[PDB]
């Protein structure tokens, strides 16, 4: 194929380290219930969450679609699950402040960003970007504090 590939193997030990856990079916409404679905394929992901103040204290995520959609969301998800407020805002501060400054997460998890990174930027995965990426933001992210 003529294709970089740099994304294949990334989401595959993805959706393999996520098989190892739950699949793409959980939902609750103890919090926040996050919804993001992609009209142009059938991606849709539900990130319901579990924050009782500024902690991710449970997280439970459903996910069907494109097989990049369903394993970064439920891997990152895996990986947000144990993340609180601040730090899930910097995880999409961090997102910005990646392509620019070509240092990504202090921290090195990526689970999201390394299976998106090359979702995000293709006119067939783009779409799938904001639906997965974008839903995760929107589950307790922001980037900004609001500045
Ligand atoms: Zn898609």
């Amino acid at each position: 194929m003529s294709f970089n590939a740099n994304l294949d193997t990334l989401y595959r030990q993805v959706i393999m380290d996520h098989y190892k856990n739950p699949r793409n079916k959980g939902v609750l409404n103890d919090s926040i219930v996050v919804d993001m679905n992609n009209p142009t394929c059938g991606d849709r992901i539900r990130l319901t969450m579990k924050l009782d103040g500024d902690i991710v204290e449970d997280a439970k995520f459903e996910g069907e679609g494109c097989s990049i959609s369903m394993a970064s969301a439920s891997m990152m998800t895996q990986a947000i699950k144990g993340k609180d407020i601040e730090t899930a805002l910097s995880m999409s501060k961090i997102f910005s402040d990646m392509m620019q400054g070509k240092e990504y997460d202090d921290s090195i998890d990526l689970g999201d960003i390394e299976a998106l990174q090359g979702v995000s930027k293709f006119p067939a995965r783009i779409k799938c970007a904001t639906l997965s990426w974008k839903a995760l933001e929107k589950g307790v992210a922001k980037e900004e504090g609001g500045n």
